[PDB]
């Protein structure tokens, strides 16, 4: 139940010295990547969430207003143009502090909720390098909520329904929460962490979530919300984190215009579900050894023949499926149906149609599964409708599974 | 005209002196390019491409064994950890031969398409850049078809055809090609040099192509044809390149067993249609002048209310339009119906619906169009399967002109 392991065999992707920490996504791996974007586009859209992008390198001064470059310069890579030091961003906090700067905003533009794909490069120790689960380029599903002070718990309870509802998706249902309050190196008054602080224990006993206080553990910046879900293992993976933060908004200069006319400084709450999705990937792949669910599968249709007298029919089937938004290859190699099936059996293919001269005649399809599930022949239509059930529905368990 | 006087008006994006060549894309400037790669990824389906993705910085010494240090040191950022120094990528090229490399290759394997959505960084000088024409940081629709000798002919008509193929979406069909052959600080061999620059021109010729030759023009590595375009404005802009490359796969050791079950060097092919994706929203920018199709549009539909009256059977308007898949958008404000017409008209939404009391008894309601036209009442789901018809054939045309 290695995932690199895993990762090798199914051929999602390898990695090497000369990037130390990073991924090369092969396809098969890459389109199970796109399509968490698109489970994460989908409730974006749910939730009334912006899509934004930023640079992926910032002026040094920028990393120092906020307070990273005084504690995180040795985790951080720079670069330099122009006699100009530049930093990759670590972060995509300051990146969409810019973006809501832009232009004047009122008290009616908020909550202003701004999320981001954006890809991460932290410099971490090469020994502590593991698989997908400590890398050094990573791509977090940040997302940034600007709203009044009156406006936290509303906001901090949408984020909590989106940890859950997210999670629940994958079948982990066992979650154990935290919460860091204020570390020994910080900033902001005293009475701004007692308020956030106070504002998060709030909302995870409005939410009915039973949680233990990870004392000093909290940003430099903000307490935050530490969700700790499990596999099917029973082994804790730190994925989902909710922060609440009153002081960096103020370093870079954020300001919106509230009812009374008056220049008021936004909140920023910091959340991430899934957290390095190339972490996820990995534990994804651990949880179910392999087993995608189908609107996960890299390849969800294989389509083969028995002999040449099918491979026109297969052509016609592998069209009509692709149309219908199934990612479907087919086979038409010469080699025996039983080396064929293995093959992908292997590979994890939810299903596979096999077509001889009798299914040809008939105008339906024998299917099996990856499970050794014999299914029989089925109306190819009915197979269809029940592909786009099972895909859009995003089910965990399979037709007779 | 001018895309950052429109890009500002239309909040697309923005740029500041902290980040020199590099984009912060708004939310509605990045539904453009997330749409983009959607028809991208749609011709990639149709052509039958992989998509992969590469580490955003590999070892300096692979960029060494290609000559693509000798060639532009000055054009690289570089970046040092644990005393190796690692370049950020400006070319997607020798990341996917890695890809390539790992695993076993036959020739059953080719031709083997490989795409990728390539982040790049060039460090360019400050006084060049120029909006989103010249920028440092740049994602390249890059796609490398590894292939035999004999399967020149085929991949090399295949890309061609995908350039007219993608260009006719946008309605440029003024294209103007070039052929670019050595330069006279170049790598490989005079005959392979020939070979190339050889099945360029009749890959040409077979498609009835008239071109000219470029003298010097060409990459270090490989001949490239460069396929330039013009605008409403007869203005050239040179996006498409397709390569024909006999020396980084030798000089990155990629092999495969051919049939003679000896190992040889693959055929590489470097393909890009639109070439950097920020230049080419710029691009399409100026063309349209903001009026974008739509099915690259930001807000494709707004809905607004006479009074407060309306108020709720616009919101279930939104509802059912967003539903639909469409961009919509609802205008409550206490502002005159003229009024509201007028800014959106200017942030160029392609459909305006208006709603009376005399629309919300029928059922129906009030289209006008950015063009100022008037297309009078029709039934709500006329007006749903009419747009929807018009995104999915990525039409250029507007309803009823
Ligand atoms: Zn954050
Ligand atoms: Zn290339």
């Amino acid at each position: 139940r290695d995932h690199r392991k895993i990762g090798k065999q199914l051929d999602l992707y390898h990695m090497q010295e000369e990037a130390p920490g990073m991924v090369f996504w092969h396809n098969d791996g890459w389109t199970i990547f796109r399509e968490l974007e698109v489970f994460v586009r989908s409730k974006l859209k749910e939730y009334q969430y912006q899509e934004v992008k930023g640079p992926f390198m910032m002026d040094r001064v920028l990393w120092e207003k906020t307070g990273h470059w005084d504690n995180y310069k040795d985790a951080m890579f720079t670069t330099s143009s122009e006699n100009r030091e530049y930093c990759i961003k670590p972060m995509n906090c300051p990146g969409h502090v810019q973006i809501f700067n832009q232009g004047l905003k009122s008290y009616r533009d908020l909550p202003l909720r701004m999320a981001e794909f954006g890809s991460c490069h932290r410099n971490e120790p090469s020994g502590s390098l593991h698989g997908l689960m400590r890398v050094r380029g990573f791509t977090q599903d940040d997302a940034h909520i600007f709203c009044t002070e009156e406006q936290i718990r509303d906001e901090v309870n949408g984020c909590i329904r989106l940890v859950y509802d997210m999670y629940s998706t994958f079948g982990f249902e066992k979650i154990v929460v935290k919460l860091s309050t204020r570390p020994e190196k910080r900033i902001g008054s005293d009475e701004m962490w007692d308020r956030a602080e106070a504002d998060l224990a709030v909302a995870l006993e409005e939410n009915n979530i039973p949680f233990e206080y990870q004392l000093g553990e909290g940003a430099f910046y903000s307490p935050k919300i530490e969700f700790t879900l499990y596999d099917c293992l029973d082994r804790a993976w730190q994925c989902g984190t909710v922060a609440l933060d009153f002081s960096l908004p103020s370093r870079l200069s954020a300001s919106y215009v509230g009812e009374d006319n008056e220049r008021k400084v936004p909140v920023m709450i910091h959340r991430a579900i899934l957290g390095s999705m190339e972490r996820f990937i990995g534990i994804l792949t651990e949880e179910f050894a392999g087993f995608f669910p189908t609107w996960l599968a890299p390849v969800q249709v294989v389509i083969m023949n028995i002999t040449d007298s099918q491979s026109e029919y297969v052509n016609e089937l592998t069209q009509k499926l692709s149309n219908a938004g199934i990612r479907v290859k087919a086979d038409l190699r010469n080699e025996k149906i039983g080396f064929k099936i293995r093959e992908h059996t292997l590979r994890r293919v939810p299903y596979m149609l096999v077509c001889g001269d009798k299914e040809v005649e008939s105008g339906k399809v024998a299917v099996r599964t990856r499970r050794g599930k014999d299914l029989g022949s089925m109306d190819v239509n009915e197979v269809i409708e029940k592909l786009q059930q099972e895909i859009r529905s995003r089910s965990l368990k399979q037709l007779e599974e």
